């Protein structure tokens, strides 16, 4: 048995535009993912996968369902986002007093008043929904972390076809610091409307990949799609400045914790004379953004107003990523983590999910121990999960991650809690609804919920707190010989 | 959801020799079989696997936790036999007034004396033995279905390897009416010593697999392994007289029900022309036997010694067999069926087990249907499993065949249980080890049993009596695309 502190809560993980949507008035128009995954150029280039959002599988109108479900399943924490679009879907006053030419946002000021004007401008129905889907969970008895942001913005804020397109007069996301300005202020306004159910928060989820697959990862997919290293970077030292402004923001009416949630990768050593690829590739993709936000390092200077603001680091793992030194630097492989073919074998003979990612549990120890060590901030595993309809691999992709946890918080890391994306199937972005990770399928015919055998695995261990003597078996690979390959 | 009738039980099957070895003093060194799988020559020509049985899963000391597992798994049904080997180790008396040159044995006289007589020479140890653990059964609320004979012989009875080499002067198994009438006698000795704690008896498991495989399928590994048409008529006609001299046996001791557990296959056809050719095959391979058990045909004639001596049909189905009218009369096909490759998928684009076993669950409908239209008395589906380690398919196969015989129930069949090969791993006769069909998976080395998911699933059904409407997505095929194929 792998027993966990009697604290560690197991849980779940969901996104707003991802699940929120396919229930009787629960669509939301208003968004650049709705305008994206809608849009005929992306259908027709296949960068979207004609799937749509609305369709989906409905926790807008069946969340008490949801949350029955996560109950009977012994799960006591869950993260959980509000769409800004829901609640600002028309646009808001531009601000006065504010230069959209200055590069540095240092300071958001929040105050009762501006709060309170604010208020006037939100949409009182999608407020009060939220209020009560928040108290329902609560009512379970599930600790709950409120995430502000998890990709999609508001169409007022930016128009992603506009930029695709080359042109940069509308409103242009995470380009424009009018963004960085209104999402303090969203943020400081959520804190200050939901403080009463929320345990702890987060700013955001995945900035790197908002950065990333944006401006450089065109193919992926993810908006707007306008291939430019320049502009990735104008866009990651944007989100950055408004995370720090976001944090003081929760701050200026919250006492509760505030943090991040980060997609993560454990890069590994294609061989024993490629560990410094290993230490540049971690620089390059990880400690670069969190030196900024924990030390204030930017590009050298420290700037005072992004120094100390993190309280916790939210850690998403799905794989791992192999590099080689080359000349210039490293390379990444494809044949491994990430990059391998669908329901297959990676190069190192582990099996893949129905995305093509690797099975590789000990990169999640590697990731929890190396944020520990550098930082000493606690952390929550906030999303770990595998694309797997027909749940073959899962319960073992399931027991393996969870004892990875537990070795993790063996050596000393401070990991207070596990969350599985995710409790359902939901909308996975460009790849539509063909990828389903949840514990429980659905039918997005009549959208009703099923126990995959993994989802009673995960009650044996939620419910005892602990991988029992009896599934202790399923901390393993997936048998290869009987899978595809 | 499929509800079952209240009385309905859901359960397992098990073998002595296949699960009770493996604990410190469990050997059984005295049975055909034993010199069989432990025969050099054997094992040199590849007829047994090499593994064996004496390091097996251990259930004579650890029956108590096999039994545990059963009853949180919620389960109240078991069938069991005991191995005649263990309760007369050594030979009996050659009976006086019975002359073995007599083609048919009509009647085998059982009264107290012979009994009392018989007692004498029965190990005592292992009688108490097999007490505590049937006592132990009961004590769970498990209803106990006693089958007398599983396969192996006392080598006092059969010695294959001489038969094997073609020489008849010996012990010579089914082939001598010695066997017949020693069979009546054990099976009226088992049930007077143990009738207090059994609820239904079996005379024997898969008769047709003995001599089918014994003296035909001679490439299985089944002893004694001898090819002759001749001589599997001839094991057959005697296993058939000594079901009916045990029936009569235990009927002069017992009131209960007595049985018989039958190896079925739904036979189908490969073309709509060849209906003809599933009728012959479903003659040759079923109805001859049980139209003498039960009708007393037999070559035609009628027996009144056999007529009438069957109370209830035990089931064991996998898979089916695909058959095709010939110019001679029809013949099965491989690429279907039990004769597929391992861990593929079959002609037809059905997934196969770790056996080569097709997925199949409609022809439990067929055969259960079946049986009833004709005989119309009860049944028990006795075996239903799959060779499956990785527990990818086990799951989707134990739903849909449950769901099957809820299906035979609402078309009027009398089916009064469930039981699943098996709870755990087991010797698998010629194959040793490696084929697994247990909920529970087992490690040798220790003898821990481990939860596969589909335990779980099990204990939703019968801790319910129902198939519930969350696991009802697994009423279907295992997807293919991520299997091996
Ligand atoms: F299809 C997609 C992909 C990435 C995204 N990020 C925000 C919305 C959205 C939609
Ligand atoms: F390996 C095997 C195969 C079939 C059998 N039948 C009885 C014992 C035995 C052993
Ligand atoms: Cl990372
Ligand atoms: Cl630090
Ligand atoms: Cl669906
Ligand atoms: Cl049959
Ligand atoms: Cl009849
Ligand atoms: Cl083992």
């Amino acid at each position: 048995m792998y027993s966990f502190p009697n604290s560690f809560r197991f849980g779940w993980s969901q996104a707003g535009f991802q699940s929120e949507m396919g229930t009787p008035g629960s669509e939301d128009p208003n968004t650049d993912g709705y305008k994206w995954v809608h849009d005929p150029e992306n259908m027709a280039a296949g960068l979207v996968s004609g799937d749509l959002p609305e369709n989906g599988p409905g926790y807008w109108g069946n969340y008490k369902t949801f949350h029955d479900n996560a109950q009977k399943m012994g799960l006591k924490i869950a993260r959980l986002n509000v769409e800004w679009s829901r609640i600002f879907p028309n646009p808001l006053p531009r601000p006065q007093n504010f230069d959209e030419s200055k590069q540095d946002v240092t300071e958001v000021e929040i105050n009762e008043n501006e709060l309170k004007r604010l208020d006037e401008y939100a949409n009182k129905d999608a407020l009060n929904h939220y209020r009560e889907i928040f108290k329902d969970l609560k009512s379970r008895g599930l600790y709950f972390i409120l995430n502000m942001y998890h990709w999609p913005l508001p169409l007022w804020l930016h128009d992603p076809i506009r930029v695709r397109r080359g042109d940069f007069t509308g409103p242009s996301g995470w380009l424009s610091t009018r963004t960085v300005y209104e999402f303090a202020r969203f943020s400081a306004y959520i804190a200050w409307k939901f403080d009463d159910l929320v345990d702890e928060y987060s700013t955001m989820n995945e900035p790197n990949v908002v950065g990333g697959l944006g401006y450089v990862g065109v193919k992926s997919g993810f908006p707007p799609g306008y291939l430019s290293f320049e502009l990735s970077r104008r866009a990651m030292y944007n989100i950055i400045q408004a995370h720090a402004r976001a944090y003081d923001g929760i701050k200026s009416v919250s006492k509760k914790p505030v943090g991040i949630i980060y997609a993560n990768s454990s890069f590994q050593p294609l061989t024993d004379k490629d560990m410094e690829a290993v230490e540049m590739a971690e620089n390059d993709n990880r400690w670069w953004f969190f030196d900024a936000i924990i030390r204030g390092e930017i590009t050298k200077i420290v700037r005072d107003d992004l120094k100390g603001r993190l309280d916790w680091i939210g850690v998403n793992y799905y794989t791992r990523t192999v590099v080689k030194r080359t000349e210039k630097g490293y390379v990444s492989l494809g044949g491994y983590g990430h990059g391998c073919e669908r329901n297959s074998v990676s190069l190192a003979g582990l099996p893949t999910s129905d995305f093509g990612w690797e099975f590789f549990p000990e990169g999640l120890y590697d990731v929890l121990t190396k944020y520990w060590n550098r930082y000493h901030l606690y952390m929550y595993v906030t999303e770990n999960g595998i694309a797997d309809d027909a749940d073959y691999q899962r319960p073992y992709y399931l027991v393996s991650h969870v004892y990875q946890v537990h070795r993790a918080i063996n050596s000393g890391a401070d990991v207070r809690g596990y969350l599985h994306w995710s409790l359902a199937d939901n909308y996975e972005w460009a790849s539509g609804f063909s990828m389903r990770f949840g514990l429980l399928k659905v039918d997005y015919n009549t959208k009703r919920l099923y126990w995959r055998p993994s989802a009673l695995v995960y009650r044996e261990i939620a419910t005892n707190g602990a991988i029992t003597d009896e599934i202790e078996h399923l901390n393993s690979v997936p048998p290869v010989k009987p899978l595809r390959h």
